[PDB]
DNA sequence: AAATT
DNA sequence: AATTT
DNA sequence: AAAGCGCAAGAT
DNA sequence: ATCTTGCGCTTT
């Protein structure tokens, strides 16, 4: 596709576009993912690169808000829950804090993601395991 | 606070 | 220096 | 004592 | 502007 279509993805801050490409702003020398929450730049200052690597190669450093140099969190986050599920499969109660420490996530994110991935809270999951 | 104007 | 997210 | 929950407050 | 954390209160 052309860059104008890519541009519309950016103005739309469309997450579906993340990974597909990365845009760079010559006035800042920073590159971001299409869904970056940062105010947008003027079209004339933007350019696109198929991926971070190429961006770096071109002298642009990653944005500190969208971390466009790291791959899609998707899997990473999924790996987090799975591990938490296993740590909860024991009679002795595990607090969200001890759990968060273990999977290395702010208790807020862990709790939100867990209920999002499993469908219940870490607490319930441990109770369910005990149950059956 | 960090990006962009 | 001021705006914008 | 810890989980949950809505909202103020802090951070990016 | 948008998202995360801290708080006080009720429920587990
Ligand atoms: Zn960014």
């Amino acid at each position: 596709m052309k860059d104008d279509q890519r541009w519309q993805s950016v103005l739309a801050r469309d997450p579906n576009a993340d990974g597909e490409f990365v845009f760079a702003v010559r006035t800042t020398g920073i590159f971001c993912r299409p869904s970056c929450r940062a105010r947008h730049a003027l079209r004339e200052n933007v350019s696109f690169y198929a991926n971070a690597s190429e961006a770096l190669a071109a002298g642009f450093r990653p944005c500190k808000r969208c971390q466009p140099d790291k791959a899609n969190p998707r899997q990473h986050r999924l790996d987090k829950i799975t591990h938490a599920c296993r740590l909860l499969e024991q009679e002795t109660p595990v607090t969200l804090e001890a759990l968060a420490d273990q999977v290395a996530m702010s208790p807020f994110h862990l709790h939100r993601l867990f209920k999002a991935t499993t469908g219940m809270t870490p607490k319930a999951w441990q109770q369910a395991w005990r149950a059956r």
